[PDB]
């Protein structure tokens, strides 16, 4: 950091008045002030010495000097904030490269994307509330998204205070958000209140500045919200306006000289904006607009804004100096009388020179019906300015569109950027696609899709990684991903602490969100140009669906690959996610989205069922390779997809599985009768489908296929279980002995067979899963719980019967076992049509009848202890009185002594016969009211797993299931679902199936959107848009002067000239206030040029409009008038008397040659524009001109005036040969407009044009070899010609005049 | 009403050398 | 001047069942979540003693609307920064 504190006194300077030139007008209590009077009795910070000449009116160029700067550093305001702010005091003239290097390196500010420079009224500013509203939302909203750089004046007063407050509260209300809208303020060092505390000679790395709004006379104090501060010094003290040229010069160098990413350059766009102002504002706008930054003014705002906005669409000649003060004094009605005529003519000149350049200006218009934003204005003010500034620029085409993404302006970007003239390739829209996605903008991604971006080519692997790196941090999924990634333990060695984000991490959280049964989606690498995944659009759908982005996901579902899996997976994820949300507004939308996706899955499948049913059944049993090797049906099962499974065709598929190999329509009684007899099935007793078994009767195959059906195995297990119960009841009633019988041992054998069947029910693993999770999914089952409780009670009872000493214990234990088996048979009635729905309600009401019965138990216990205490003697018996009163309480609960008996019986009658019955009535009303009619769908959803469990089971009744257990146990001793519920199809088959599917989806979508067009709200919206188009359709029913001469800021000479309007230009019109300074250059009293810059002496005697020897002082146009022995401009008035930097008075004759040639293609034919052709000129660029210009020289020598342009450029001896070849064609001669024109010393030219018609070998060969170009110049090169090509505008007039001689384009 | 206004917008939108 | 002016004007406009006037001057209030609940409490305590069959329904529905306004502000301030929003209660 100390490199900065060493670097600033090395680098930057600051101004110093060195001599006491005591002011005539003594200041207000500053009577000792030497025309600046900074800090002394003098204007001196040293000895106010004579310095060998006490020069009266000490020149700011000559008196004031530069000194190394030490006043830099950091700052904090005393108690007003807590953060620190950087600040630098800087010289008046400083190279902007220095300041940019400072702000980049030693302050740590990266390159921006937008530069808003806001300007307005400082001390006397008043605003209506409507104007105040735009600053709070419009400026902050457009600043905060793009990552702007708000640059403004640093002051606590007026508009800068409004920007300072409106950016502060955003930082507080952001709730610890990352990033701050960076703000840089620039003010003059002279008009600072307490800056004497700021000057520290060493590096003031801490500092304290206390603001005080009391001592503000001439000066003003800083604002406390700006994040960086720049203080331009001038050496003066109370001057206002030494910050405008530095800000304007710096803004351009930042915008157009720093970003060159893949090409020549790319300019960071830049907008100046105004609110309300005065004389500082007009000078700022006028100095800005000459540098190419556009300016938007806001209507209905203030004084200067309205007087600019009224004169917007007016022609330039229509401005009258009367009209200016007329419109001025009404809006400036407070200080309207404070205006003088010189101020009126200055403001008229400035408003004239501003509204000339109609490209670089826009009005906001204050449309005030929507009062939309600043953004709609700023975008058009970018686009009009960008086209005019350059036509070959490509940075604006891709840099601008991205900005147009971030404010959601699709009509603008469609109409303006996507008209023509870009010639883009589609893949070039890839990065600006990405930020349209992260910022959740559906309209722009729909427009990019309709313009031709391919999703399947777009989603690379690293692109997907970057997509997951920038999730919305407000969502739940981001918090869960962070809780996983922070708890990621296997990342030991890296440069940082937080390692990375890998795809297996989000795969790992997705597997835990989705369920155990799927495989991991993304693999972990066990370790190019473009790495692709197995299916791209799946991944983008997952990303867009975890963040609850609705309208984005609805778009990208339409391009999906295999849709019925996709809609169900996205329903499952949303239902599993909406439970853990814990926000009362997110959960409702996150649920309704899942319901909509259930609707989409049903809508596609009901089409594919109607087209071809038997192919559509193959769609459910497919195993999807995309979603982690699962099927569609199990995915719909786990998501509780209630409305999906109750569809007709899927229930038909379930029934067709259920009736097995044989047909589905032969009823149940015939099934029982063929179950009764073996050869009745061998007779023509039953049905069959797949008639090769029905016609060709092979009775062994028919018996095997009859026994394979799961209904048969169901009825066989029911019959065997029934006989098991009956013989168990007989051996429990009378046949019980301490010695085991034989009817007993057979029954124990059948129950061992049952427990081994339940063992293989638990241990079966078709796919690998959690074995503990396998046990959990087992024990979650109700009937599994009942079955295992029965078998544990049975083995405990057999242990007790093995004890002969507890026989009557053990025997009755085997009674209770029996009771459990009875409820098992109620399981049968789940398969009925009409009973199962009732069983559902019983399983419902168990849950609360339990917790009611506990309360009943506490009540009857209280009653029993009360009755035992009131109505007995004092007794502690073991089982006489306690069991007697317990039997009396059982007789009461199952169904003088006068007053006490009446009180006891009435208390019992009022309590235990009344109120808890009403609790039951209310609780079971609240229970049975809730069930409603959903119960049929609950049963239809409940139908599946029974068919599953019986399909997996072997065929034998359980006395013979050991015959099945032995073969399977010896096959799994040595070393897979059935292929009717999950099968991996042929690849060649699956391609045809998926193509059929993706055909049918587009047929669904048209009916969907078409019937969505018939809702009434859509019709009302369409009628309103119709009538608004109707009301729009029904509502639908200058003087050419030397304007480059009158322009201010005489080049390379810091002087000024007088404001001259469009009225008082020529010598015919009288201008009574016309008093131009007799201005001469420093080199106007010099060598071979005429010494008549000070021609008040009689030295002015040279020839006027005649050749005074070598000085051909005679115009090509005509004879100039002479007044007071000096020539006047024949064109009019310029505003500056004298010679200037020109050689002599009158015209200074010069020759401007131009070379022209044709621009050929790769073949050699002429390249073609829309109509005309392409032209090339050879131009020069000097090292300190920063501009291309024509190689034209002053015609002070005769023939070597092109060599006076191009002795060092062209050649030495071959230059005279090409000068002999320079006999060409003349286009224009005479007076030329130029900024180096006074009223006396103007420029006249002759313009010759030489040409190359053939672009092979001829005259051009001599131009090639005769080139020694590298003499004292930077660069020369040939160049394409177009109207936007860089050059001096004066030379651009020559090219636009000489382009008609060959028919090139424009 | 929609058919009326569409007829309305339609109505408002409504407002060589002879050789051988 | 009083301690807080706009409180007093809100009370005056809310005791008289002036609906659209109170809806305007709520928007300039100082501390809003207290204000909407106080104006709900006053309306519920007042609508019991009204004994006019048309005044009581509107005087109740206004209190329900102010409950909605209090919920609507607080659910914003909860979503921006939770641990500061607990300090508001
Ligand atoms: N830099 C300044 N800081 C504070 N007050 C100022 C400044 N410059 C002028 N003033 C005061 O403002 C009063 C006039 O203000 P306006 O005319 O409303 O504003 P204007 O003079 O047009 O100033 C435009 C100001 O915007 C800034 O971007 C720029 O620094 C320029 O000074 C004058 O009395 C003057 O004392
Ligand atoms: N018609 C014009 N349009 C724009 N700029 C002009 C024009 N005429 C002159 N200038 C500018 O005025 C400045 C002074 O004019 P001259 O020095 O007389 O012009 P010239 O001799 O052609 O240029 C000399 C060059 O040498 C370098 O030292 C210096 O940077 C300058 O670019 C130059 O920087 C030039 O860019
Ligand atoms: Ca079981």
């Amino acid at each position: 950091q100390e490199s900065l504190s060493s670097w600033i006194p090395e680098n930057i300077k600051k101004k110093e008045c060195v001599y006491f030139v005591e002011s005539s007008k003594l200041s207000d209590a500053g009577k000792v002030v030497c025309q600046c009077g900074y800090t002394h009795e003098q204007h001196l910070e040293e000895a106010t010495k004579p310095h060998t000449f006490q020069g009266t009116q000490w020149d700011p160029k000559k008196h004031v000097q530069e000194m190394p700067t030490d006043a830099f550093g950091d700052i904090v305001f005393t108690g007003l904030s807590q953060k620190v702010k950087k600040y630098v005091r800087v010289s008046q003239d400083t190279p902007s490269s220095v300041i940019y290097h400072l702000m980049t390196q030693h302050w740590g500010l990266d390159v921006p994307n937008l530069l808003i420079s806001v300007t307005g009224g400082a001390k006397n500013f008043n605003m209506k509330p409507r104007l105040k509203s735009i600053f709070r939302r419009g400026l902050v909203k457009v600043a905060q998204t793009t990552g702007a750089w708000i640059i403004t004046g640093g002051s606590h007063t007026g508009v800068m205070k409004q920007v300072g407050e409106a950016v502060r509260d955003f930082s507080l209300s952001s709730s610890y958000k990352e990033g701050e809208l960076i703000t840089i303020g620039v003010a003059t060092w002279g008009t600072v209140h307490r800056r004497e505390g700021l000057i520290h000679p060493t590096g003031s790395f801490p500092a304290e500045y206390i603001l005080d709004e009391d001592g503000q006379g001439n000066l003003t104090c800083l604002d406390s919200n700006h994040s960086h501060f720049i203080l331009v010094d001038d050496g003066t003290h109370g001057q206002y306006g030494v910050e405008i040229p530095l800000r304007t010069r710096l803004e351009k160098f930042i915008s157009e000289q720093t970003k060159e990413r893949g090409g020549v350059a790319i300019k960071i766009p830049i907008v100046c904006v105004v609110l309300e102002g005065g004389p500082g504002t007009l000078h700022t706008i006028d100095n800005a607009t000459t540098n190419g930054t556009p300016c938007v003014v806001v209507e209905g705002s203030g004084r200067v804004a309205d007087v600019i906005a009224q004169v917007a669409n007016l022609p330039v000649s229509d401005i009258t100096i009367s009209l200016i003060q007329q419109k001025l004094s009404v809006f400036f009605q407070e200080m309207f009388e404070t205006f003088t005529e010189s101020r009126i003519v200055e403001w008229t000149k400035k408003i004239q020179d501003i509204v000339r350049r109609r490209q670089l200006l826009t009005v906001f218009r204050e449309g005030k019906d929507g009062q939309q934003d600043v953004d709609v204005a700023i975008l058009q003010a970018l686009l009009k300015a960008s086209r005019s500034q350059d036509h070959f620029g490509h940075e604006n085409w891709d840099h601008q569109l991205k900005l147009a993404v971030a404010w959601n302006r699709v009509d603008i970007a469609r109409s303006e950027i996507f008209m023509d003239e870009w010639q883009w390739k589609p893949s070039d829209l890839h990065p600006t696609m990405t930020a349209a996605l992260i910022s959740n903008k559906p309209e722009f991604v729909k427009l990019f899709l309709e313009n031709g971006v391919q999703l399947k080519e777009f989603v690379t692997w690293d692109t997907l990684l970057y997509l997951y790196e920038n999730l919305d941090p407000s969502c739940l999924f981001h918090s869960k991903l962070q809780k996983v990634l922070v708890e990621d333990p296997e990342r030991p060695a890296c440069a940082p602490a937080a390692p990375r984000l890998q795809m297996h991490h989000v795969a790992q959280v997705l597997r835990e969100l989705l369920g155990d049964f799927t495989q991991p989606l993304y693999p972990r690498p066990r370790h190019g140009h473009v790495t692709f995944t197995m299916d791209p659009i799946r991944d983008l759908l997952i990303w867009a669906i975890v963040q609850n982005r609705r309208e984005l996901a609805g778009i990208i579902w339409a391009q999906s690959q295999d849709c019925i899996a996709a809609a169900l997976a996205c329903s499952k994820i949303l239902k599993e996610l909406s439970k853990e949300e814990e926000d009362t507004d997110s959960s409702e939308e996150m649920l309704a989205l899942a319901e909509e996706y259930e609707h989409r899955a049903i809508g596609v499948f009901t089409e594919c069922y109607r087209k071809d049913e038997e192919r559509a059944q193959k769609l459910l049993t497919r195993v999807s390779e995309a979603w982690g090797k699962t099927t569609c049906l199990q995915l719909a099962l786990e998501a509780k997809d209630m409305k999906f499974v109750s569809h007709g065709g899927i229930q038909a598929f379930l029934t067709k599985v259920w009736w097995g190999q044989l047909s589905v329509d032969n009823g149940l009684w015939r099934v029982t009768l063929c179950m009764l007899a073996f050869p009745l099935l061998l007779t023509g007793l039953i049905s069959f489908r797949e008639k090769r078994l029905q016609d060709v009767g092979t009775p062994a195959a028919r018996a095997r296929a009859f026994f394979t059906a799961p209904v048969v195995v169901f009825h066989l297990n029911i019959l065997s279980y029934f006989a098991f119960l009956c013989l168990f009841a007989y051996v429990l009633m009378v046949d019980f002995q301490p010695v085991p019988s034989w009817c007993e041992c057979a029954i124990y054998l059948w129950l061992f067979s049952l427990v081994c069947e339940e063992m293989r029910q638990l241990f079966y693993d078709p796919d690998e899963c959690g074995l503990m999770k396998k046990a959990a999914l087992y024990f979650s089952d109700f009937w599994n719980k009942l079955d295992v409780g029965a078998i544990l009670l049975f083995v405990a009872g057999l242990t007790c019967r093995l004890i002969p000493a507890t026989l009557y214990p053990g025997r009755v234990i085997l009674s209770l076992d029996f009771i459990l088996f009875c409820l098992r048979l109620m399981h049968i009635f789940t398969i009925s049509k009409t009973l199962g729905p009732k069983i559902i309600i019983v399983k419902r009401m168990m849950k609360d009848v339990f917790f009611f019965l506990f309360l009943l138990a506490v009540w009857v216990v209280s009653f029993g202890v009360a009755k035992q205490a009131i109505l007995i003697h004092n007794e502690r018996r073991v089982d006489w009185l306690f069991r007697g009163a317990v039997y009396h309480s059982y007789l009461t609960i199952f169904g003088f002594p006068e007053w006490l008996t009446v009180l006891l019986l009435c208390l019992y009658l009022l309590f235990t016969n009344i109120l808890l019955l009403n609790l039951l009535i209310a609780m079971f009303n609240y229970t049975f009211q809730q069930v409603q009619e959903h119960t049929d769908q609950i049963w239809k959803f409940q139908r599946h797993d029974l068919i599953e469990e019986y399909h997996g089971r072997p065929a034998a009744p359980p006395p013979f299931i050991l015959l099945s257990h032995l073969q399977l146990f010896i096959k799994r001793v040595v070393l897979k679902r059935h292929k009717q519920l999950k099968n991996k199809l042929e690849k060649n088959e699956e391609a045809a199936l998926l193509s059929w599917e993706i055909y049918l989806k587009e047929n669904y979508l048209q009916n969907r959107q078409f019937q969505q067009k018939q809702r009434p709200e859509q019709k009302i919206e369409d009628i309103s848009n119709k009538v608004d188009a109707m009301v729009d359709l029904l509502d639908l029913d200058g003087d050419s002067y030397h304007v480059n001469a009158r322009h201010l800021l005489y080049p390379n000479c810091p002087v000024t000239r007088f404001p001259v309007p469009n009225e008082k230009v020529p010598w015919e019109t009288e201008f009574l206030i016309y008093d131009p300074p007799f201005y001469t250059a420093e080199r106007k009293d010099a060598a071979a040029m005429d010494p008549m810059g000070d021609t008040l002496e009689p030295l002015s005697t040279i020839q006027y409009n005649v050749v005074d020897g070598l000085r051909d002082r005679r115009s090509f146009h005509g004879p100039y008038t002479v007044q007071a022995g000096l020539p006047l401009n024949p064109m009019g008035r310029t505003g500056l008397r004298g010679r200037g930097s020109l050689s002599c008075f009158g015209p200074n004759h010069t020759l401007y040659p131009m070379v022209t040639r044709w621009r050929r293609n790769e073949d050699g034919a002429i390249c073609r524009k829309s109509i005309k052709k392409m032209l090339e000129v050879l131009v020069v660029k000097l090292p300190l001109s920063e501009h291309w210009a024509l190689p034209g020289g002053s015609r002070e020598p005769g023939e070597m005036l092109p060599r006076k342009l191009k002795r060092i450029l062209r050649q030495e001896h071959w230059p005279s040969f090409e000068n002999l070849l320079k006999c060409g064609m003349e286009v224009y001669k005479g007076y030329m407009d130029d900024p180096r024109n006074t009223d006396n010393a103007w420029i006249e030219t002759v313009a010759v044009s030489v040409h190359f018609q053939d672009q092979n070998d001829v005259e051009l060969n001599r131009l090639n070899s005769n080139l020694h170009a590298c003499d004292s110049g930077a660069s020369i090169r040939w160049q394409v010609v177009d109207r936007r090509i860089p050059l001096y505008a004066n030379h651009k007039t020559l090219l636009q005049k000489a382009a008609a001689e060959f028919g090139a384009h424009y």
